[PDB]
């Protein structure tokens, strides 16, 4: 089992790209507690994988400041020590830089980047100095390395996750912490929310767009992220790790 | 006269790097608005530079959305239309990324982070389609590429800077608005608040820091504007400019 | 398995990370050979791994065009179509550009950059349209990302590889041949040859060098090399796979 | 005068790119000599622009090592004391890395990349501890940032030139040589050469290429230049200028 002893947090882990980290941590032998805003959905995603001795579900924004104190010792409580936070919950805006309401720019804010900022200083608190081999592995996009027009907020947030990421490895790695920050970087991923909106997946798959001419599936980065969790990745931090079918090579 | 007939926004232009672009923009024909939060220190920069027919002062806290629409309107009166603007307002907190308050994370984003995002939305805004060659210089900074343990919520920040910047370059681009977007990136530059930190210079002109062994002049980052800012740069936008004395080609 | 089914050529196999990478490769079920110049060596680094049902030593310089497509002939008696290709051999030479000689950059160049061209040219031709999920990982390093004032041919060969493979993995993904490229780009590495060169280690793990205070063992870049074999990373291509102990993320 | 006192050589110099960046180079106050393979061509180039008080043409192939040493001399003994090279000489071939024989392989990099390299290194001797305010312009383009599936060799090539660059910046700052080295990354130029080639305007124009909706021009290039040869630039080493139409911003 390549994530034996390891214990996670997968925030936004009931759906799409969370939902299969969570799938594939659990097969590799962690202990996985996921997060997401609806308890239905929740309950049903945590059940589809496994059992409450490998898998739970816990309602939670990651927005929501004083809730990440509350989730690190439900998880510590259920399954000993953190030793692995994924800083996948996020929300999309459909809208250029010049289109952006305030209003928009901050919920989109609140969640991507101040959820990551939360996630990652108190993984760091909660986790340093303990032996655990530690990972925080923040989920950026494409987004974070090139722009797009019509996702202005999203483009900041990604960006914004990227390099703050390379600050707290560097300030982890200087301190011997034994907690590694790494970001990941999907391309486009069908998903349900894909499939609702006709003729998305269809664009994404334009060669200008995607190379190999289709877009991923959430097991491609549920992949890479058990590699960044596991001990194999030990002399991996403050990297980028890019899923995109070939979007950012050209 | 390199930029004959424009018209500039430089925000935080009443000090240092701010101040020269400020400066050298006067210098090379602009008409020029300088920004900054403190009435007697703004006044002196104007009047530094020139009589109020090529530079006015105007207090204005880039993180005050309201403001905004107010400064283009008081420049306009002034001057006539916008050409371009210089999102250069910022400050930094010295906190890991562990070590952050979430007080200093909002503080040091709604300056570095919402100033930036307001200065280019109402910039594209009030200067799309008007033929006027227009401009927008998002002062990014070498902690736009590369982590500083010491520096978090600022490297959240400059990155947000970074790819937002392209997001809105490429808008403006496709929709033939007649406005560039583009990113400037100094490494250290002396400036009084750097000599006001015993120690800070030599520290940054170890040769492990800046290659060049010494620390850069406001002047460097004002002749870089002028190039982003004239019609010579006409076919440069999403792109970033880095002004750093070699400190990231290490 | 990780690796089941998949027949691997390795160039520089017999030696530190190109061992290793042979190592994990042989252990996730590939049949593989690997490559090197001298024959005791790579004799003795074929058995340590295992019997000539999972591995075998060809004598081959990466240089030696004519020699590659007897290699990859060689590897097809043994195990049947080769699905694999690690373009790992590689010199260095310890110059600034001014004090390369041409004799030196026109010999690191033949291994370096014309070796790693000749086995993804290969390979390409050789690995195209046979569904065998096809995967050339080309070792780039550090080196490709940043210069290095002492490794001025090194330099560029490595981003020489790092680009010439995106150019690769486009054509390759847009003309539909499931044949994936991708670079590896190792920090610095423990092996023998870093032994024999008294204070390198020391050198190499200041923190102004690799932030993690230690360098690297050659299993951390087949553990990445291993993901990139395998169907895991089925959507990955034309990307930069970073290992480093923090080396670039300042 | 922009470039006044500054003695240039400009390799390619008679054609599109380079011969934009004589005719600035010689307007802002420098003295040049352009080089390119063809006497008729360059012979008109240089008188085109002006007199031999202030412009000559010398015949040579940027691949030709020997020839190198002769140019400088030229030159000197023509204007003084070189202070800034723009290693601009370069050829394309329209291949896939699979498709690319060896012949071609060889032939492109002897003259974008060896020229690149013997400029770069004997600019760097001729120049150094002179108090010239030395530059060194290395041509690379939008191909040393991503792929391009039909360009195999030139992506290796300006890859290669992209990081060498890096490593003699280094270098140069380290030693205190006063010896800049930077790279212009041009996208899509307007040429005769591009002209003659049926298509390749529209090709190059659509917003999936170019966001810009159409392609440069040489002074695009040339104004770039301009500021890297300038002392405006004296804190710039090391670094990569995109003019590009935000070609690589997407
Ligand atoms: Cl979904
Ligand atoms: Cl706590
Ligand atoms: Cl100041
Ligand atoms: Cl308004
Ligand atoms: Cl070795
Ligand atoms: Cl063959
Ligand atoms: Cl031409
Ligand atoms: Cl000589
Ligand atoms: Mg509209
Ligand atoms: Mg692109
Ligand atoms: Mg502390
Ligand atoms: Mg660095
Ligand atoms: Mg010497
Ligand atoms: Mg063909």
């Amino acid at each position: 089992d390549r994530l034996k002893g390891k214990v996670a947090i997968v925030t936004g882990g009931t759906l799409g790209i969370g939902l299969a980290i969570a799938d594939k941590f659990v097969e590799e032998g962690a202990k996985v507690v996921i997060t997401g805003r609806h308890a239905d959905v929740g309950e049903k995603a945590a059940k589809s994988i496994g059992g409450t001795d490998v898998i739970r579900f816990v309602q939670h924004d990651a927005s929501d400041e004083a809730g990440w104190t509350k989730l690190f010792d439900t998880t510590e409580e259920a399954f000993g020590p953190v030793t692995t936070v994924v800083n996948n919950a996020g929300i999309a805006v459909s809208k250029s830089v010049e289109d952006t309401t305030t209003e928009e720019w901050r919920k989109l804010l609140s969640v991507n980047l101040d959820g990551v900022f939360f996630g990652t200083r108190l993984g760091i608190k909660r986790m340093k100095n303990k032996g655990l081999g530690a990972s925080i592995i923040n989920m950026s996009s494409i987004e974070g390395f090139v722009g797009d027009p019509t996702l202005g907020a999203y483009n900041a947030s990604k960006g914004a996750v990227r390099i703050m990421s390379k600050s707290a490895a560097l300030d982890c790695a200087l301190k011997d912490y034994d907690v590694r920050v790494n970001t990941v970087h999907p391309g486009y991923i069908k998903t349900p929310l894909v499939d609702d909106l006709e003729g998305a997946e269809e664009m994404m798959s334009q060669r200008t767009k995607t190379p190999m001419g289709h877009i991923g599936e959430p097991n491609d980065i549920a992949w890479i992220c058990v590699y960044l969790a596991s001990d194999e990745s030990k002399f991996a931090t403050g990297a980028e790790f890019v899923v995109d079918g070939g979007y950012t090579a050209q």
